[PDB]
């Protein structure tokens, strides 16, 4: 149990998230929200419940709407999982979300720790 300051999960968190966006271009279908009216894939709000994407991380680090760690990581976890979800296992955006989800991983265990 512990308060937070938003500028220091700022600080702490942003640079595990920029991580993500120099992965070019793996990191570019997830950079805004997934529009299925633009993209003609009408089906995707019927899979996906709860959609997130980098943008909408990175506006809520820079708001101040993460009260804890964790629930950062339960967004950046809701991104990744939405797209295994979504795509298929053969697809570049699967493919994308795999090598996104093993450089957060490679970043974020020793972040979390420091944060207690
Ligand atoms: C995480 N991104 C994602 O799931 N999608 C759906 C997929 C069918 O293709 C995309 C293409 C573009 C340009 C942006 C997002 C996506």
């Amino acid at each position: 149990k512990k308060i937070f300051k938003p500028e220091e999960l700022r600080q702490a968190l942003m640079p595990t998230l920029e991580a993500l966006y120099r992965q070019d271009p793996e990191s570019l279908p997830f950079r805004q929200p997934v529009d299925p009216q633009l993209l003609g894939i009408p089906d995707y709000f019927d899979i996906v419940k709860n959609p997130m994407d980098l943008s909408t991380i990175k506006r809520k680090l820079d708001t101040g709407q993460y009260q804890e760690p964790w629930q950062y990581v339960d967004d950046v976890w809701l991104m990744f999982n939405n797209a295994w979800l979504y795509n298929r296992k053969t697809s570049r955006v699967y493919k994308f979300c795999s090598k996104l989800a093993e450089v957060f991983e490679q970043e974020i265990d020793p972040v979390m720790q420091s944060l207690g």
